[PDB]
This record gives C-alpha cells, sequence and structure tokens, in this order.
C-alpha cells in the first residue's frame, strides 16, 4: 500500500513533459487564449486494475501548480476498474489540462497495464502459497515505476538491480566451470549480507547447488515431472523458483507444487497497456 | 541514431541497473583473458536498434569489440536460432551490461516487427502506416526510429511540430473554417495543419487544410468523403485499427492510416546471450 | 516561458557565476531584515524576459518576492528612468544573483527592442519579420521568444522542423523539380518544404512548394517573380537586410522578409539595480 | 597563447548540436544518401580577428570523428583576417559537413566578433601602459568562451565569478553605510587570499578607500579632471581602474593617464559578430 | 577483491576536477608551455597499505588522455608500503601533471588511509575466523570508494544502503512490540530476496530472534560473559555479529569467540589519511 | 562567519539521499505507516564544536518538506558541545525521520569533526594574532563544506582552487630558474586581480622574493632560528606563512612570532569525526 514520493519521480516526469512540448502547444494555445477554468473527466474505457494515479496527478501539478482534482468515487491504485468508470475529475486552466493530458495518460495507461496483467497471472495461477515475481526485464529508465505496478497488481519484486543480490546465471557458471566453485566464490566476495540465487537447467546441478547451501535455486524451464523430483531432491535446503515459458495460459501448471515462487518477464516487458479516455471537457 | 542523440539515455539506464557494483559478476572475476559471447535471436521478426545494443557495451567499456559474421543490419529479418552478433571483451564488461542492452534491442525490435506485420497485413503500398505520440515516456526518439525500420513512417514528434486540431479545439471556436484560419494566423506559413473530422459535412468545410483525418468513419463514408474532399487535402484514417482490421483500407485512395498500438502495445521480441567462452 | 522549459539553463548560469560562494557579499552579511531593491530601465526600448529575471531570483532563494508598481509586462515599451520592478528578500539573495538575472533581461530585451525597430522601420504590416537559426548557442529557446515579444515571428526551430532546400542541395540533385519531389518522398505529408532560389527561371520551376525564398534578388526582379509565382506559393525575401535597407520591401506582395542580425547581432539593452535599502 | 581543452568545452557543444538537430537533418539526408567524401572551404567574409578556430573544429569532430582538416595558410586564433581569406578546408562525409556547419559557424562568428571588437578598443586606446579588461557582463552559459575571445583580442580578464575576488559595488557600501567599515568587514571574512576592489563615484570616498588600503579602486564614471585629481590623491596606495561610458569612441580620453586599466562591458555583451562564409563544396 | 571500473567512478572524478579548476591553472600555465613533456615520481611518505591506485591514474587520463604510467615495482592495491617507496612514475605534458596532481593525491591519500586503518584492525584482532566489517557511516557521496578501500584493507562489506538488506534496529522492534512478530512482518514485506538482521541488547530477545530463524543476530554492546552465553543460546541457528565500542585497542577481546564478524564505523568515518607526495619532476629527452 | 545557502548544497545532498536509498527503505516501510507522526531527539554524544546544523536540517526537508524542527537550547553552528546535550528535536512523519537520519548524521558528524579539530589547533596555538588556515587537501567533492567547518572552528580559508590565487611552488621557480623572474612572469599573466604567494626553503630566496614585492611568502618547514631571522629580513614587505610538520602538538612553537598565519592539511584530510546520535523516538499526541 505504498505510493511513489514526488522526490523519486519528479525528475523523470519533467523530462517527459519537455519531450512532448519542445517550444509550446500551438494547437492548444491558438484556440484557448482564455486561461478559463474548466473541468475534465478521466474515464476508464477498459476493465482492469488502476495503477499510478498519483503519477497521473503529479504530471499535471508539475506543469501547473494551480491545477486541482476531484475524486468522487475515492478511487485508488489497486482498485479494480470497468469500462465507463469516472476515476478522476481534473480542474484548472484549459491549456494546462489539454497540454499535459497525453503525457499523464501515457504513464497511467502503461502502469495500469502492468498491474492488470500481473493480477491476471495471480488469479490465473490460483495457488496463493505460490507467489508471482517480476524481473529486470523492463523498459529502460522506468524500472522504478514498472516494479511499483507489479506490487499494485498482486505481484512481488525481485532484485532491483545487479547490486541487490547475487544471482548466478548459466553464463556465470560456465565461466567458472563448476557450480560448487562458482557459489563458494560468490560467498567469498560478499560474505553474509547478499542472498545467493542460482539458475539450474538439470536435476544433477540442483543437487550440487543445494549441497553448497545456496539461498534460492531457480529451476529454469524444467518439466513438471522434474520439478517434483527436484523439490524432494533439494529437500528444502533452499528456496525453489520456477521460470521460463510462463505465459497467461501456462502458469496454472504450478498450482499445487511446493515451490516458493514462479517469476516472469512478460509482466514488465510484454504488457498490453490499459485504456483510459479523456472527455467531457466543460468550462466551470 | 547518432551517439550524441542517445548517449545520455543509455548512461542513465546503466546507472539504473548498477547502483553499487555487479556483485554476482565481480565475485567470479578471474585472471582470464577476454571472452566471446554470442547474441542469438530466439524469435521470428525484424531487427532494430543493433547499434544501440553495441553502444551500451562501448559506454560501459570502450575496449569491447564486435564480430558480425552474417553482416546483420537493422531492418533485416530474423528467425529463431540466428547468430546476429558476437561480442568480445572483458568478462565483467559483457556479463554486466548484457541485460541493459538486451532490454533496448528486445523492446525496439519488437516495435519494428509489429510495424512490419501491419504493413504486410495492410497489403496496399500506396497507403502508408504512421505512428503517434502514444509512446512509452522518455523513449520517443527510439520508438519512432523502430517504426521507420519496420516499414512505417513518422507523425509529428511533439506538440510543437505541427498544428493538429482535435474535436475539442473545433467545439471551442464553434466553426471549423474559423478554427483553421485562427491556427494559420497564430503560426507562420511554416506549420502543417491537420484537422480531425467525425462527419462528412465538416470534412467538406475543411478542404485548404494540409491533412484531413477521418476519425473512425465507416467504409461507405470514407469512400464518399474521398471524392467529397476531391483531393484538395490529404486523407488519413484512424481509430478502430488492429492487425486484423487494417486490411479493410486496402484499395482506397486515402494517403495513410495511423495507429497507436505500434508504439504503446508492442510485444517485445526475444533474443538471448548464450555461448560464453574464453578466447585464446 | 514555463519554468520547466528554462529552469535547467538558469541553474547552470548560477553555478557558473557562483563557483564557491559570494565572498564580496557574504563578508557584509549582517543580522538585518529583508531589503528592497529597485530595477530601473536605463535605456529606451522594449521589455522582454521579465519572468526569466524573476525566476533567477526564485531559484537561488524561494523566499524572494516582487512588487511591480506599474504593472510592467513583457513587450511593454521602456524609457530611461523607469521603475520596472522592485525586488524584496534577503540581502545576500538579492546582491548575489543580480548580475545573472540582469544578463538575461538585458540580452533578451535587446533582441526584442531590435526586432521592434525593424518592424517599425519596415512599415508594411502585411509583411512580417521572421528570424533564423543564426543564434547564440544554447539559448535558442529564449532568443526566439524575444523575437515574438518584439513584433517578429519564428522560423523553424531546428533542422528537424521543416525541410528547407538550399542551393547546395539543388546543385547536388541537379534539378529543382527532382530535388523537391525527393524531399516530399523522404518525409511524410507533415513537413513544410521551403526552397532557396537565386534566379527567376528556377522560381518558376518550383511553384507546388510551400515557401519560395528569393535570396538577395533585386526590386525589379522581386516584382517580376511575385507575378511569375502567381501566388502558387509563399514568397520570402532575404539577404542584404539591415535596419536602413528593410524599408524597400514596403508595398510588395511578398509574405515575409527574414533576418539573422535580430538574434546574432543585437546590442543588448541596459538596465540597472540601484536603490538598495533595508525594509522596516 | 592558450587554447581551450576539449574537456572544458565538450559538454557545451554537445548541447548545441542536440539543440540544432532534434531528430535528424531531413533537408540534408534526403539529398545525400551517399556519405560521399567531400571538401568544403571556410572563407572569412569580413576583416577582423580570428578566435575559437579549435572550437569550430571540435564541433565537427564531436558529430563525426572521421572528419579531418586541411589548413593551408597555418591560420591560428588571434591571427588577423580580411575578406576573401581561406581559413580552413573541411573534409569528410557530406552529411557530417552540411549538418553541423551552422552550429560551428555560430561559435566561430560569435567569438571572432568579441576578439575583433577587443582588438579595436585596444588599438583605439593607444596607451599600452593602460590595459583593457572585461567583465561578468556576458551572454549566459558561455562565459568561459567569451573570456577566451577577449584574451585572444589583446584584452585581459577580470574575475571570472563572485568567488574569485571581493568586489564591493555601490550597493554593498550602501548596505554597510561606510566604506572604511565595508572593507574592514570584507578583509575580516577572507583575510589574505582575496583581492579587494571598491567602486567609487566621489573623490572623497576614494581617499577613504585608499586609506583603509584596498587593492584596487574603481573610478566609476568620473570626469578627466577628477581622475587626474584622484590618481595623485590615491598617491599610488592602490590600483586605479576606470569604467563607465567606455565605448569605441570614448576610450581614447584615457590615453596618457597613470591609471592601470580601463574595463568595459560591451566587449562581451554588445559585440557585433564577425562574418564567415561556407562555400566551395565539391566531392573529392 | 577487484578494482573499480571507469564507468563506476568517471562522473565523480570529473566533478572533482571541475571543483579544483574552475577557470584554469594560472600558477602552472604561467610558467609552462603546452609543448614540453616530463616525468614525475609518486613517492609514498608513510607506512601503510596502498589503495585506489587505479583511481589515481584515472584522474590523470580524464584530464589528458595522452598521459602514461611507468610502474617499476609492479605495485598494486593491497600491497604494503613504507616511507620512501617509488609507487608510480607519471609521464606526459607538464601542465597535465602539475594541474590534476592534487586531485589525484586527495583520492589516493584518503583511500589508502582507510585501507591502512582496516588492516590495522584486522591484524590487531588476531582471530582470522572472525571478520571485520564496515558500515554506512561514511563521508557522503564517496561510499562506493570507501567500501572498496575496506575490501583492499582485509575487511568486508556490510549492506551498501537501506535497500540492500532488512536490518531491524531496537526502534523497529519497540514499534511492533514483539521480535517474533517484527521479523515475520519484514519477511512478509520482501519475501525471499532480502537478508534479515536484528539488533539485540538482551540475551532473552536473542533466543526469541534465533527461534524465528533470522539470518544475522547483532549483539549490540554486550559484555564478554554475555556474548559467550548468547553464542551457545543461539546454538548456531543464526550468524552472530558484535558491535559497539570497537576501537583500535578494544577489538582484541573478541579473539577466540565463535562469533562470525565484528563491525565498526571508524574504519570509514574516522580514518587518518595516508601521506604520499609527488616530487622528482624532470623533463624527458 | 555565515551559513550555507540551500542553492549551494542542495544538489550534493540530493545525491547523498539517492545513494543511501536506491529502491526504498524496506526496514522502515515494513514496520511503519505513512500516516503516523513522531518526534526524535538529536543528542551530542561527545565533546566538541557544532558545525553544519543547517545542513542536517536541509537533508530532512529535501526528503520531506512537511518535516519541522524544535531547537530548545538555541544551539547554532560554532557553539560548543558536551556529551548528552539536546541539540535538536525533529518532528514529522515516522518514515521521513528514520530514513534520512543516517545521511544527515553523516554530514553533521563529519563537519562537526573538522570544526572541533580546528578549534583544538587554534586553542593549542595560543597566539591569536597568528591565524590557522587550511588547504586544498580535502576529501573530494566536499570542499565547499569542509572549508565552512574550518571557518566555524576558528580557522580561516586559503584559496579554494587553482584558479583563485597564484601560488608558486619550488617546481615553478626551478622551471624559470629565478624567483624575481618567476614572479614578474606570474604578475604579467594575470595582471591585477590575483594574489601571489611564493614557497621558499632558504633565507636567501625569501629576501629576493620580498624585494620583487609578493603578497605572501611561505616559509616551508624552516627552523625557529631561521623563521626569526627571515621575519626581520622580509622586514614586513610581505606576509609570512609557516607550514610543514604542523600537528596538534607542534603548532605551539609559533606562539609569539610575527608571522601572520600558519596553515595545515590535517584539519581537512585527517579529522576524527564527532559523534552524535538519534535516540528518543516517540509518537506525538
Amino acid at each position: 500500500s505504498t505510493d511513489l514520493t514526488p522526490f523519486q519521480i519528479d525528475d523523470t516526469l519533467k523530462a517527459a513533459l519537455r519531450e512532448d512540448v519542445h517550444s509550446e502547444d500551438y494547437s492548444t494555445n491558438a484556440i484557448f487564449d482564455h486561461h478559463g477554468q474548466a473541468k475534465v473527466s478521466l474515464f476508464a474505457k477498459e476493465a482492469g486494475v488502476l495503477a499510478g494515479l498519483t503519477v497521473f496527478q503529479r504530471v499535471f501539478t508539475l506543469f501547473d501548480a494551480e491545477v486541482t482534482f476531484q475524486n468522487p468515487h475515492q478511487f485508488k491504485d489497486g482498485d479494480r476498474l470497468t469500462s465507463g468508470d469516472l476515476v478522476l475529475e481534473i480542474i484548472g486552466s484549459v491549456r494546462s489540462l489539454l497540454t499535459c493530458e497525453r503525457v499523464a495518460l501515457n504513464f497511467l495507461q502503461h502502469l495500469s497495464g502492468i498491474a492488470s496483467m500481473t493480477a491476471a497471472y495471480v488469479e490465473a495461477l490460483g495457488d496463493d502459497r505460490i507467489k508471482v515475481f517480476d524481473t529486470r526485464k523492463t523498459t529502460p529508465n522506468l524500472r522504478l515505476f514498472e516494479k511499483y505496478a507489479v506490487r499494485v497488481g498482486g505481484g512481488y519484486n525481485h532484485r532491483f538491480n545487479l547490486s541487490d543480490a547475487i544471482m548466478l546465471k548459466d553464463n556465470h557458471i560456465a565461466a567458472v566451470g563448476s557450480v560448487q566453485k562458482a557459489i563458494a566464490q560468490a560467498r567469498a566476495y560478499a560474505p553474509f549480507v547478499k542472498m545467493v540465487e542460482v539458475e539450474v537447467e538439470s536435476l544433477a546441478a540442483a543437487e550440487e547447488a543445494a549441497a553448497a547451501g545456496v539461498d534460492i535455486i531457480m529451476l529454469d524451464n524444467m518439466s513438471l515431472e522434474q520439478i517434483e523430483q527436484a523439490i524432494t531432491l533439494i529437500a528444502g535446503r533452499s528456496r525453489i523458483e520456477c521460470s521460463g515459458n510462463i505465459d497467461m495460459t501456462t502458469i496454472s501448471r504450478f498450482r499445487g507444487l511446493a515451490i516458493d515462487y514462479v517469476s516472469s518477464g512478460s509482466l514488465t516487458h510484454s504488457a498490453k497497456s490499459l485504456d483510459f479516455s479523456m472527455k467531457g471537457l466543460t468550462y466551470l
């Protein structure tokens, strides 16, 4: 239930406005010399989950401080939507509303998309002892936001960057040759403060990895027969994570296993964005 | 894309992914020589932002280099199992900024691929496929390049490029004839003027505007409005456009259709970096 | 000008002028209250970038405030001895960023003033006075605003705004008819197309291009070329333009003349900050 | 005889290129698909002094590293120009030449203007025991460059910013009330490492300022009768500087006085920029 | 351990050079032409440990790319120094050497200080099953560097920032009331990717914390009699860390215990910087 | 002296917060809601001098504008401390207090350290006609702050960077050969706006330097017998500065001389940081 501070996001939005408005909004400024106060209604035009509503609002307030917001239904991020819902009313100068509308929508649409998609996976999974995590597969320079959308949607967050945890991918192991040797080497480097996860595409190597006592074992694209085998072979010495080919329709196979979490890329990188609609402009 | 254009974006993306150091990688640093890694396309589609992929590595580590055995270039078509690039340099330099590069390459090659699908699905090649300002924020420059690569074309980059008069704008002045005159007054002869129009009657009242946009009109109406415009302006179609739908416009004397989804709703393409080995 | 547009420029200008601290000022810091300072115009001309002047102070110190007794606004005319602004706040906050603010105000009000002189000197007000990309670097945004303020209008902001085809470009394709077709091919219907032309013959071959620029042609020739264009395109004049000269164009059916000097060769206006006193 | 390092200026030019080329040079890229190597000649189209030639060159090399430069006459900054002089030849890709030409010229024109103007003042002054300084009256975010142009032109540089020296303007004195008290207060704050200059519009206050032993006294807009009086009244306890209403035609009045330097704003803020010409493009 | 990449440090060094050289080096540029080239010797003037030598070199190369470096004794970071030692020779333009010398020496001095001090604690501790960690008590905007110096000096690194691990101080526990409940609540919030450390000032609470299976237990300023009790009471279910009142002279009391690591502030925040100097300027050929 | 403006410091502090909080404060956010508000007391835990209190406060306000500050004892920078002293009370959202506490304490500790150490040297010197200056030996990208701490502590400031004054070291003189010629050449290059200091390791050269009328003469590591000779030999034509081997215990030898100022590195580069702490968290009303 944790929003984003302005300090975190203010620098990013400001660039998004400068992006969309190099010199001035000619189309808007030509027609509305008035700076006349108006109200505009933000409608959801699709079913899903709301995310980054505060971000939507912050875009307007950064362009024009004197802009204000009625919220009749007390809608908040994480609340579910349906077509034809009045999420927000936006009041202020006509130019201030018509100019930074596109930029705000772009964030709202994009984030609410990720959240919605996460929620679909979570409900589609069904098992709620098993959790749905995300990745660093993200659209660049927006990781902060995209990870918030996943939280909002029912998901959880994996390490934020390379400095958070020690995750040993298949390259890393190939480079030291051994797994036992790779892990020992990681643990040497950062002794007690860093979690150590290992990617593993064979039952044999998962044994060897659990032996050297790693924190998380990631079963990369293994079969259902093999996952079950590997859980009892690990024998709970480490956490289990599943991954690969985890789409909307696949995820349900994990229901009922004693894995701890599945994780997915698509949530962040392949998310259809939700639709919202800007209409009902009227003076006030 | 020039480096000057993109450098400052990529540098922030690296600082994003590497706040302190790459513990996972640095823990395995050895005394070994340079290594080679192979970039494989793991999905069918179009390649875009390969130079961007390369620039990410060179910004982290200047001493990194690139073999390209098949002379793959942006816009070239891909299929699963294709060796696009080989990447040679220090092992930490490869394993660290691999993710950030893949994120750009995946994301851009996705857009390009999707554009190309719409272009081939449309079929008519007198009719062109344009994009929009519906884009993921602070990456507009890149996303528009991907659309070019994919066979598409670019609409105005921002609000300051052209004058586009939406339905709100017209409602506010009341008239269309008066709204356009008022736009043309405000800016000098240098700005294009496009007008959104949801009725045959109002499309007549427009045409000399530069572009007329038929917003979500029917096939019967579009065919009527083209002859009613009588080529005094450009015709654009929009709305209710999806991969399946786009094919209706095939054979009309419109100039271009345009779409959002290309930029905002693009499944990203898949690549991968497998095949790490030390050089001798 | 919005603060978002300008903030990052001004902040660098302050860091420029104040690398360590204002020793001269800080050495005299007291326990006194807020002071008031009066901004006087010390020369005749046009006021421009007053908001910019104010933003400089507020970026250094948010708690600074501004009385404006005569309701002076940008574009208003000045004369020597005029009280434009009074500035109230901490004494260090006033004395430190005074120079940086004056530099913007002086510089912008100069351009605006000079524009206004050309506009009044031209006399014909069917004919408009445009500017160029000849500008002092990294201040183009501001300098173009000053030209608007001064009665002028703005040409394309950069190379990506419009397609302007100079004499080199035409020489390179050989033909004009072919050069234009080739430009219009490259970009979509959204880019204006201007053509530079130093002969009556080549101006005929142009007009449908959007703007035709008569580069340094004679009065006899301009009058011939207007009727030869026959209003199929816009006419612009350029070259050999100075305050004294501009008056020849008075009465022609050209659409606009354009000039460099407005931006690059503008004597800056004079202001001053006298009349510091402590408030009670 | 000191140029500008790339490290000093590279960050500023890069912004100037991004300014002039938001997306691409459509006009150039439409016509020259060839990337065909060409040569272009930089001609001076006006008499004056050359400044920031290295800056001109750096603009090209930042856009395109593979660009090169023939200089047939060994022209350098500070060298005098005349109309119809071949300063530089510029060789490289056709797009690379036609695109960043404008940006480079803008610097070259602007700097060579300042230098030229400085040189005019210096020669017009005639006395070469007396020096011609500049100010912080500068076009913003280009102070570094403009001060270099003044050096090139025969002039010298006054404090770069507020942190260099302690200069007490008439406001500052008005704020402490006394001059004797203002100076003592400055000297207290920064004891031995900072020069202390004082602006003075009366003979009486110049006495008082020289008494309290300041490093420089600035005679702000005083008459010739008064300057002469004040020099012997100072009695060489401090340096003398003159200022105000120092234009092209005025400056000559100071010739033969025992002041140390005059100083001027206009050099930086009111400098007509020199003209250069780009022509003679041909393939190679 | 391993060096620092240029990409990590470049931006920091560039600001440090802009800091020291706002307009130009008048003192240097007045006396020396751009044409001449010279060699300068970096001497260590004090006994200690070398750290951030690559950083020293990167400062020169950022100012002037054409600068180069002879290293006759193959000195590297972590190597021990003594007074008079020729660490580096530095060759290039005279201005390029005399100008950015101070800025480089500042980094080298500062880092080599931390490393040296760490090494003193490590040797003073004596037990090498017990490790010496550092903290976030650091001089600001140089945490990256200071933590590298600690590695070089024989030490190890604690969490880099608040986002690395979950460390539950005494406030945090007071706020939930229970420890068992506080930990459960942390583990709930960040489920599997975050280590969980707990500060504990009583034997009783260390029992309850080890029960709920936390990753690290921090014995905050406990007595030697109590630490020895608490280790067997934890019974190795979790890691033990000691802290508080750990200076140069105290640290030796922990020698021989079955704690895993002690940790200290002073290493980063209260480190006398080592001395070097750049003498022996002469023109080449 | 005077405080630091926000405009001067804001950018530095903002990076220090981004440094310490890359993602979020998990430890804090897990245990405490955004709604609750509390008071926390800043206690000095050590004897010394207070410096950069405004900086401490600016760190909190940059994270969270709605944070506020009671100061019961009207403590200001330059005021003396002793253990147990209630310097500040800090009121606002619980997260806002617990998160940016470390970053603020780091600045306060570090600066108050320098100030304290300066003050020790000043009192240890005893002569108050003689002043204690600092140097560019500083921890990088914090020179602005460290120089303010020296002011606060009773000291004064030397040139900020290479562009401030012209200081001619022994290399510079060796390079022109003469001193009389070196100085003339400096004065030629930057004519009237730059102070000129000269380093001198021999009585003979101090004569020649005072002759050519330089602003400051620096007696580099000279003996007490020699300093006393050189002062009368300069005959007050220029300022005298002493330097080298000036530590806590040495400095007292200069007491009673007619030098103008001694100067030291250690003040900035080798300063033990003062201790504070933030204890006494409780919820308001």
